[PDB]
């Protein structure tokens, strides 16, 4: 049987996270190399890095991921398009998008699908994850975004930025989980530090795991 | 200090993610009223305040690859470009932190002067922030901003560790003089703050308590 | 399970007030309202120690101030004798900021020295050591958190609250890392939420410093 | 009014809580030059700058229980004692704002009288912090360091909310009459906002811009 979770199987869940402002080239460089050390599925990283990351990342089998839109999702759908679409010519071969909160508080859900699907026509043959911001948003607004998502042909619904008021929750995880089923995968994000935390994700309907610790988390499995 | 100069100091702005669509018509009402310099909001509200405020004297400015500043030049400049089309009078846009860090101060120049082109009339603001960078890089970056032809520096996002300090403020108009404006935001609660970010060589204030601070003077 | 609940929640709070024109009546409030919702302690300016002893007899919050505050540049014997009197006055827990200047000059033996005056002198009292994070690089933390070790503090604390900014989750994080299990981390300055404080909480912290501690309670989610 | 006469109103001033070595050496290099009246520093570099200014004329003043004054008058006495063994010529206390806001004005003088017991041969100065005081309040509080000995008055940390205005240093001044000083900080930047303390009564200016004051002289 597959047994008890272990270090291969886990870090294909983990997205190795870096998106501060003042990111430097050495700390994106050190991201790279220890994502290719762990065999991570991604790493995640601000638009101007996807290039760099692209190019030392080839071979390793580690994607590269980005976010569009990030992390306000306060930007017109065709700007979102445009940034996902030069990301993609970088070599992101995922983006993680922001939703227009905004579209959500004036029921505007039409124009939330809109917005995503912007997003995925302009991804081509990445993959794309809606950041859905559960700290904003009510239960009954993150279900109908999630619908949307699915709708637009999202792959990924996605719980948090990571600089919002907080993150990930397993009752998001869960909510989101049972709205897509296996229509869409949901990735949990925003301060999983530990294995034992990535766990409760995973054990809620996560596919995949944002964080900046994935060395700390991969490191505490028993 | 009268209400009406202090006023025009104002940048009255709205930017956190979950803004509705009732608060940013509130803060164009509020702006009106006041008779603040401008409105700073996200981009995706450029279309609205630009309608709601036409005739008002008061200014539609926008935020660029906010409030990270971590996007290709390019992709500043389309958001430019799109602002500007929707109405946006002045964009403050961050620059490209990693650039700094690199020492990449051309490369800084350059990422700045995308956004100044495509800003075309309208003014570009550019936001250094100040709480990640040390003494020498806000000095250079500021130089930069003037070369790239910016009419504006500004200490912060309001979105990183802090925002305005008076040594900031002083530390940049020293910098760049006459040959450019600066704006101090984030952390400006008060009469008291506003007033020492203006003393210190600030043209323009960034702000959610405007009203506030024009009812404390003293 | 085992979320946050407020009787849990609460031990972590220094419910605080610094602010230089203070009121005997703010201060005695604050103590009322520590007392009522079971904060760990009050943190209050070194004048208002024995009034607060006095108001906190038999209720189980401690009795905290500051030293050498909140700028941390007069000389070690004078931070030890304000411990002293403090301690004499009251208090069971002092809060000293360290000499930066000594840090910048890379005089880190002379920190330790400066933390150790205070140790010394707080005797019974608890001290917990005031890095001031927003004017220190990294490795100055990490230096300065393992002279505080070697000198005995309790703790390491990142903030005044009166400088540029105060706590962040990676400062806290920082500390904790250097420590480990032999000192504990107090995040003070600007948090004001329930989500600030889980924040600290969840990266190391043992105590929080604020002034909005019903507020935090009420908070919880 | 030359540059000579103006320099000596000046106590040239660094009180940052980050203040390095370097720093503090320019400050005495600097005042030395422009033989400013005297370096305020924090206590910690007293002995540092007695050093450096033996034979130069230019005194060292240094700050008790400062910014805060929330420490008791013992702790204030000590801090003081230390601070003229050391070689301080002037210290600069805070009042303990809370017993004014009790009207223990008894108090608040006994606090001033420890601190002048303790100067010894050092002049003392009495930092009102007049940003947190009702006019009232800084008359009666000016009269009790009269009272208590003190030769000078001052207007401000520079740490507050706001620093020395035109009219707290005129009704300080019409307070204590010859009985004692005014010394007017925070907030002085130019040659004219020092000028307009001093024709207000101002004896003493603190700053950190002397250079600029000096050079500003019009
Ligand atoms: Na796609
Ligand atoms: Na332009
Ligand atoms: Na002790
Ligand atoms: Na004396
Ligand atoms: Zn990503
Ligand atoms: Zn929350
Ligand atoms: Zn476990
Ligand atoms: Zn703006
Ligand atoms: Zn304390
Ligand atoms: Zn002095
Ligand atoms: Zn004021
Ligand atoms: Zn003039």
């Amino acid at each position: 049987g597959p047994g008890s979770m272990d270090k291969a199987t886990l870090a294909k869940y983990i997205d190795h996270t870096l998106l501060k402002a003042d990111a430097t080239e050495e700390q994106i460089r050190k991201l790279c190399s220890e994502a290719a050390e762990y065999k991570f599925a991604s790493v995640c990283v601000n638009p101007t890095w996807v290039p760099l990351c692209a190019e030392l990342l080839k071979g390793t089998g580690v994607k590269v991921c980005t976010v569009i839109g990030f992390p306000l999702g306060a930007t017109p759908s065709e700007v979102k398009a445009y940034e996902t679409k030069v990301a993609v010519e970088q070599g992101a071969e995922e983006v993680d998008m922001v939703i227009n909160i905004g579209m959500v508080k004036a029921k505007k859900y039409d124009d939330v699908e809109k917005d995503v699907k912007a997003v995925v026509d302009a991804s081509g043959k990445a993959l794309t994850k809606v950041i859905i911001e559960c700290c904003y948003l009510t239960n009954e607004e993150k279900v109908e975004v999630c619908k949307r998502c699915v709708a637009a042909g999202a792959e990924y619904v996605k719980t948090s930025t990571g600089f919002g008021t907080h993150g990930a929750t397993p009752e998001d995880v869960k909510l989101m989980k049972d709205t897509v089923g296996d229509k869409a995968l949901v990735k949990a994000a925003g301060g999983i530090r530990t294995f034992d935390d990535a766990m409760k994700m995973i054990n809620n309907g996560a596919s995949r795991i944002g964080a900046s610790a994935g060395i700390a988390i991969l490191n505490g499995i028993h």
